[PDB]
């Protein structure tokens, strides 16, 4: 018997457009996003591709091979059934991870992440250094590096890039990063990277009773045309737990909340509605908590959620320390070198007056420095960010010609 739980840890997936993007997850995992996911989307468009799946490590069995994702502890010659581990879930970026589309949603899910790189794949490559640069930059904790295509080649030109792979991890924040041999369209040694999913990505520490704070990612009118007005209920709310526990019937609300169209000015009213219900996946659950994806039960008038309409916002308790600033001060060190087409161009510090773009977890506010120094800065943003913590981490980017790139990293003060 395996008990039915939400994800407890969430680890994301990205590399160059070399393969098998979903395909590696899938490996891992089953059906999901973004054709379909079922019993979960009844139809979508873009958005990122969200799977969990099940962890059990087999104790009668041997080492790799004793890794599973299903109750079936069958390739070992036993009928035992295996110890019920984790249940993680994986998410990955179909193409707006860096470069285009700067979100930092799915970037603060991140409690660990997999930099997959094919074998069949001159190392380093272009958008795959970038990529390395961002787990860096949005600092995430434990990450591994996954061979990809290792069947194309031979081990023999499979370690001229583990090579390559140390080499351009000589004196850098990852010198103990793993880098796992793995096939692709194909199952070879998957169970190996689990272990190291497993030990390198392990479960993480966090404090059952600390300020619930969820973050909206998206949200939408779940009605459909046809439904009556006699029986429906408000949109739900995306998003993930970050912090602290959620509950059903529990009062909560959404910051900065409303906009409020009046005058001829422009503020933020913030939204207070309860949570109806909780469901990861498939099944409906009690009491959201950390790590997964959710999806939130509520009263809200569906107009307020249809279209991913507070997506950047952030769920917290009905009442709590939530401050809400039309103005931020960071601290900071930026980065010397932006990469990105043709090659590396040269950025300069921080200028005053200008305009940069900020995204904290899952909002992205434009907002321009109001006072610059060495270690810190003010910046007056556009948008009201929600903070909650001193140690919250905000991405910096500069447009240097059309759109904008990560510049830098940076804890908001208050
Ligand atoms: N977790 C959870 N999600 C719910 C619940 N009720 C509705 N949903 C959400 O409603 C969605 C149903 O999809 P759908 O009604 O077609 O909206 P949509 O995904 O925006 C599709 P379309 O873009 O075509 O309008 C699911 O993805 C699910 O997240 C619930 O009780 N719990």
């Amino acid at each position: 018997a395996w008990p039915k739980v939400q994800p407890e840890v969430n680890i994301g997936v990205v590399g160059h457009v070399d393969h098998g993007k979903t395909t590696l997850v899938q490996a891992i995992t089953g059906i999901w996003t973004s054709k379909h996911s079922e019993e979960l989307k009844r139809g979508m468009t873009i958005k990122l591709g969200y799977a969990e799946t099940n962890i059990g490590v087999c104790e009668s069995c041997k080492k790799p091979e004793a890794y599973v994702t299903e109750p079936s502890c069958k390739s070992c010659g036993s009928d035992d059934e295996p110890k019920f581990l984790r249940r993680i879930s994986f998410i990955d970026a179909p193409g707006h991870e860096v470069l285009m589309a700067t979100m930092l949603s799915g970037a603060a899910l991140m409690d660990g992440a997999i930099l997959v790189v094919a074998a069949n794949e001159p190392f380093p490559q272009p958008q795959t250094r970038e990529h390395f640069v961002a787990l860096g930059i949005i600092g995430v904790k434990n990450l591994i590096i996954v061979q990809n295509k290792v069947d194309v080649v031979s081990k023999e030109e499979a370690l001229s890039q583990y090579r390559q792979i140390k080499q351009f991890t000589k004196g850098t924040w990852a010198e103990n990063v793993p880098i796992i041999p793995v096939s692709a369209l194909h199952k070879i040694n998957i169970d190996s990277l689990i272990e190291g999913i497993e030990e390198y990505i392990k479960t993480p520490y966090r404090d059952l009773s600390q300020k619930p704070v969820m973050l909206v990612i998206r949200s939408f009118d779940v009605n459909k045309p046809g439904t009556q007005f006699n029986e429906l209920k408000g949109g739900v709310i995306g998003g993930s737990i970050i912090q602290g526990l959620f509950k059903v019937d529990q009062e909560i609300k959404v910051l900065p909340g409303l906009r409020v169209e009046k005058q001829g000015k422009v503020s933020y009213e913030p939204i207070f509605t309860k949570i109806s219900s909780i469901r990861f996946g498939d099944e409906e659950f009690k009491e959201a908590k950390p790590g997964g994806l959710v999806a939130i039960g509520t009263y809200l008038d569906p107009s307020l959620t249809k279209a991913d309409n507070l997506l950047g916002s952030i769920i917290t308790l009905a009442d709590a320390e939530v401050p809400v600033l039309w103005n931020i001060r960071i601290k900071y060190n930026l980065l010397e070198r932006v990469v990105g087409a043709k090659e590396m161009l040269k950025v300069d510090p921080i200028r005053a007056k200008e305009t940069l773009m900020l995204s904290v977890g899952s909002s992205t506010t434009l907002g321009i420095v109001t006072s610059v120094k060495k270690d810190e800065i003010e910046v007056e943003l556009r948008r009201p960010v929600a903070v909650w913590s001193n140690n919250i981490r905000t991405v910096i980017s500069r447009q240097i010609a059309g759109r904008w790139r990560m510049i830098g990293w940076g804890l908001v003060e208050i």
